[PDB]
């Protein structure tokens, strides 16, 4: 973008960096620089998606003047020409900057390029598409006025005044309050989460200095946890553990997910150091502590379990070579066809703990093919 330097009056280079923040406002960073002077400069605006009001360009058309008028039409507004009984209703086109003699020639365009093709296969309604473009086409001429409607409820669509600061009396701009019909349109005060807060802190046994990572996690559909991964430099001490951080006692949890489309893959998922993981259909179980205390996807997960068992194979108790064990073959076979989304499974996670998360996409309402069990565990078989 060029744009005059106010300190030699030259043009420089303005660059915009744009940043979307919590409910429909977006902040504007300019950042101006002059290679000439070496004059800089910053302005930070911020703004709102949507307007106050939604807005109505009413332009009376009399010269080519008007028909170069630059116009940015968002993909909300509604466009018409009431003297040709025409209209570009709301979301048929994506937003545009343009003039208003190009959004003529783009509906000419619309309805002229496939007009080959009509008029083979449907002569009579390609006879009244020809009329009608040539009605569009004969505003160009500009013997008679008409009139471009522009109404946006966004209020976000703009038309030029080519006339400067002097007042622009061909066209009429007027606002209005939003019908609740217009705001649903539309989609329609601060978001201050902070989903995870990570430092370094002590190792937990050898007190040695910034060896164990804590991750404080707090996501807004499940209870804060704490994961800490130490792996000691002094002591060799080393563990992942998930920990609850509020006040209820965590239950048991048992989720059982059945697996049915592809985008069960992209599901959020934490497991914890407690939590096992079965595929009753793969005849496969997770021991507890294995390959979790990470914050993961169900996709991430199922392609870890893939390596740590298929590429991992060994024998023991037998002479088999663990290259060549027909089950181990089955289940990465299996379990790839899980993964690419052409076989459905039930993929369980089970946590006495209750330390464990899976996402449920339709929260805060009930996912069919999703049901979590809980339940108290009173017995240790390791001794408790
Ligand atoms: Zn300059
Ligand atoms: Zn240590």
């Amino acid at each position: 973008i060029e744009s005059l330097c106010m300190n030699c009056y030259r043009n420089g280079t303005t660059r915009l960096l744009l940043t979307k923040i919590p409910f429909f406002r977006e902040i504007i960073v300019s950042s101006f620089s002059c290679e000439h002077c070496g004059w800089n400069n910053t302005e930070i605006q911020s703004a709102g998606r949507i307007q106050d009001q939604g807005v109505r360009y009413t332009l009376t058309v009399r010269s080519q003047e008007d028909m170069n008028r630059e116009v940015v039409k968002t993909d909300s507004a509604t466009t018409r020409i009431p003297e040709l009984d025409f209209e570009i209703p709301a979301f048929s086109q994506k937003g545009a900057l343009t003039t208003v003699e190009g959004l003529i020639s783009r509906a000419i365009s619309g309805l002229e390029q496939d007009q080959p093709t009509r008029r083979a296969v449907e002569g009579a309604i390609a006879e009244r598409i020809d009329e009608f473009i040539g009605k569009l086409k004969d505003l160009k001429q500009m013997a008679s006025p008409f009139t471009l409607v522009i109404d946006d409820p966004s209020g976000n669509s703009f038309v030029e005044n080519p006339h400067a600061p002097q007042k622009d009396n061909a066209l009429v701009i007027t606002y209005y309050d939003r019908t609740p019909q217009q705001a649903e349109m539309l989609g329609l005060e601060e978001d201050l989460r902070n989903e995870v807060l990570q430092f370094n802190t002590n190792c937990p046994e050898c007190n040695a200095p910034a060896q164990t990572n804590m991750k404080l996690v707090q996501i807004p559909h499940f209870k804060e946890v704490i994961i800490m991964a130490t792996n000691c430099e002094n002591c060799g001490h080393r563990t992942n553990e998930v920990k609850s951080g509020g006040a209820v006692e965590p239950l048991g949890t048992r989720i059982t997910l059945h697996i049915t489309d592809p985008s069960d893959m992209t599901r959020d998922l934490l497991k914890s150091e407690t939590c096992s993981v079965e595929i009753p259909e793969l005849e496969f179980e997770l021991g507890m502590a294995v390959l979790g205390g990470k914050f993961t996807t169900l996709e991430g997960l199922l392609k870890d379990i893939r390596e740590l068992v298929t590429k991992n194979p060994f024998t023991l108790g037998d002479s088999s070579n663990p290259d060549q064990s027909e089950k181990l073959q089955e289940f990465s076979q299996k379990l790839g066809q899980i993964i690419e989304g052409k076989m459905k499974a039930h993929f369980i996670m089970n946590d006495p703990a209750g330390n464990s998360y899976l996402q449920n996409v339709y929260a805060p309402e009930d996912d069919p093919e999703m049901k979590v069990e809980r339940y108290k565990r009173t017995f240790d078989q390791n001794e408790e």
